[PDB]
């Protein structure tokens, strides 16, 4: 296309909305290819990540850990404001891993506190793919901080099955998986420092034993649990979208399954199906589809069970609806 | 199907076998769907898993690490009595991952000592699954002390390849990888106990690390290998199924492939084909089947060589017959 | 195919060239079924892996770390001659994950010092496969100290996607992966040893671990960086093949994709598209295919941030042509 036909073609501004919900789109493409508007504003923030009270200086694209999932459909084009306010002390940018060219972005959008910048780029790639920042030679401090997020591209035709068929969700959510590594004081309790940069060389240090102290969703351990925990009901079918940008995961939703999972991320890539436990690599995303059956509660997971139930990774789902006795009943219920 | 249909299907009980050998089955189903009864006694126990003379105080499903093999076919239900032995100390339960609704059946399991439960699920998708204990607040504790399993659910029409050829074993093998995270004191030697709860506290302290001082398969270091090592006949087609309950594992069969590897563990996912290694995530089961070419000591491995070689999980095959020296011949012997 | 026909076929002399680089080779096989033959010299010798000066020693296939790509065609013979210079210390042998039979060809090539052998294999099976050492005892030892590569088996058709269209690369590069575990001193520096034995024991430990202390390319940090940054050209079509033959790896081209990807390394299984990162486990090798639409540096990582910064484990590539603006412009530049 050239300058003068993507000046042509129509805009639309989206207001983007807090993980694990996602903004209003819809799945079959609304017309031909668009320019979709994002803002972003980045802000470096403390957040606790567990009960105790356990902190970190995160870097949040739009205050949030993860950053907000952005949805467009095959060749429409993204356009992201992303501002670096004054208030921040580091310079930062943004690597789409669904654009082409200059680092993902990265190499276009270095913005100093105080500056902004606009990235346009085209997704010429249908599938669920993470974003993040990459600073030269500070990368991984600024992803494992939470500076990452995903963004999601529809083919203009919705999704579909590996044979072609039509699968339409009824909702959607995006579980950001972050591994954090908070340094810990002489007693094994985890420190607090002032500014960000005060925790650099501890965290490091940590960082390199490739060993987490905490592996969350949605920034913190216990994030999508009680009144914060996932819904559905009975018959509904829903989308999971689950993007890791540094560290390998293996999501399982127990009591359930992922009927069609899109394990790589990418819709032109069949999915596979029936799965217990899928396998998302670290700097990916991937996405599983469910029709749920069963009510009650579900815990959603990564499936190392120690990263799960000691280190933080794990949701729940509250599931309404009827019991299906079919599928599966209690004979003898617990008794001497 | 009605209720009246459900409760006419015939009943059948079926007799385990210990790992890595499974109980008798036919691969293509034998009638309609049944109800196929199972029953395990959970065992709590010590067990010795290394040449040095390493306890654990496993919690082991009818009283083997891994518990056994059950074998289903799609659409038959599995019916499990699982019984809890007042001996015990502690309460379980099981989670099938092939199951749907209330976490794999572990929210109506849950058996204290003195006390048994009858579950029943339709096996509603075909594949191999991991089950395992779960019980809520100390999940990952049973599961990392060996409770884990895992069950095989035959398409009704036994399996066939990604082109829809019959692909029929002459033999199957479950192997059960295990991390396992034994404490050591101050000089390195590994810690005894007197009772399983004893070592709760210094146990998660290990799996915290994320790094397991033993992978082994059939429960213990060189388990499979020696006068155990698992076999097989040139000509003969093998099936070797493969489960890790906890952690991610990557196997290979060294002087050999897997021809067609269902690495999900999904049969209506098509297999990859020719694989050198495979690999299975933490919280799932994969199967591989091979026809054996050459006549040899094989050895079975998890393809990090140091988990392998240095922590326990390499495996055996004796396999009889004759050499083919197209497929391989010593041009010229070592020689100086 | 009888001894009398395969003395029969035409034979090839191969001349192998270092990585990350390939020997001249045809995509489509040229003629009949050939023995290729292909001679390795092992060298024991010292290479620096940091800017550091850290030493490991290296025992190398040709002299390199890792060992040179050897490609052959599907059905061709593969005859190697490997040599054991009187000036190495060790007793070494080689294993093809191609090959079938005694171990890969390990239990065949075991040779000491001053010896030599030669092993012929039929390469059955098309796709890229890895090959190490392995001495019966001391196997990951080996292959950490570098003695590991890859092969390629081309179709003899060449290379097609998932639809039978052909995918011809115009360049192709090798990347061996490494994990090094070096011994550290009591004020956390690396150690030095003069003979490859009086490391074992230290390194052994580390190796225990499972925590490399260097993740690299082609053997050192920033190897493949600078004087030896790959290079290619808008519209070029180039395939990376990476190996990894102890731990896994999830490869991820900055600023580009992996347009085909046969992640599992196996040509006979359908490669996936469009891929952000990809996943290679521990024992296998992979191939990605991808076609440059963006001129620029685009760095290519193992996408576990860490060990791609911290580690090592990161490569450049220098990509001539001109920007394209419809895939990506920067719409405003970084400002106030
Ligand atoms: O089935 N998840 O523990
Ligand atoms: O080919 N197994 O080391
Ligand atoms: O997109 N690689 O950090
Ligand atoms: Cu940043
Ligand atoms: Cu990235
Ligand atoms: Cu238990
Ligand atoms: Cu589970
Ligand atoms: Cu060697
Ligand atoms: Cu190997």
């Amino acid at each position: 296309a050239t300058a003068a036909e993507i000046a042509a073609l129509p805009r639309q501004k989206v207001e983007l909305v807090d993980p694990p919900f996602v903004h209003a789109h819809s799945q079959v493409a609304e017309g031909g290819p668009k320019v979709v508007e994002f803002t972003m504003v980045i802000e470096e923030k403390k957040i606790v990540i567990d009960d105790a009270g356990t902190e970190v200086h995160a870097m949040a694209f739009n205050g949030t850990v993860p950053g907000p999932l952005m949805v467009v459909h095959q060749d429409d084009y993204l356009e992201l404001t992303l501002i670096n306010p004054e208030t921040n002390t580091l310079m930062h940018n943004i690597d789409f891993h669904a654009a082409t060219g200059a680092l993902g972005g990265g190499g276009l959008t270095e913005i100093n506190p105080g500056e902004k910048t606009i990235l346009r780029f085209k997704a010429t790639k249908p599938g669920v793919f993470v974003y993040h920042c990459a600073p030269p030679g500070m990368v991984p401090w600024h992803v494992v901080s939470g500076m990452n997020g995903a963004i999601m591209v529809l083919p203009r035709e919705g999704l579909h099955d590996g044979k072609g068929k039509a699968l339409t969700y009824d909702k959607i959510y995006y579980v950001g998986e972050q591994d954090f590594y908070v340094p810990r004081d002489e007693n094994g309790k985890y420190k607090k420092y002032e500014a960000p940069g005060d925790a650099y060389e501890d965290t490091v240090k940590v960082m390199r034993t490739l060993t987490p102290t905490h592996v969350v969703f949605n920034g913190a351990v216990g994030a999508l649990t009680g009144d914060k925990a996932m819904t559905a009901a009975v018959g509904e079918k829903v989308l999971i979208v689950h993007s890791q940008a540094n560290r390998d995961t293996r999501p399982h939703l127990v009591g359930g399954h992922g009927d069609y999972v899109w394990a790589t991320g990418k819709f032109n890539t069949p999915p596979d199906v029936d799965q217990e436990t899928w396998f998302i690599p670290g700097g990916a995303a991937g996405a599983a589809f469910y029709t749920f059956q069963q009510p009650g509660i579900y815990a959603y997971v990564n499936h190392n069970l120690i990263e799960a139930f000691e280190l933080g990774a794990a949701a729940h789902f509250k599931v309404t609806g009827e019991w299906n006795d079919d599928l599966m009943t209690s004979v003898l219920a617990p008794s001497g």
